[PDB]
């Protein structure tokens, strides 16, 4: 497919995912993100545009 289209898909896909997280700005400044707060396919590089 068009690789310009494949990039423009995954910018919108990650923008939907990362805004659904229950993290604030003052909670991720000091404390790191836990590994189990994201899905098991997000951290395995199998995304629905891909």
């Amino acid at each position: 497919s068009n690789t310009e289209e494949l990039i423009q898909n995954s910018i919108g896909f990650l923008q939907k995912t990362f805004k659904a997280l229950p993290v604030s700005f003052d909670s991720i400044r000091h404390e790191p993100l836990p590994s189990s707060m994201l899905h098991a396919s997000v951290l395995n590089f199998e995304w629905e545009p891909l």
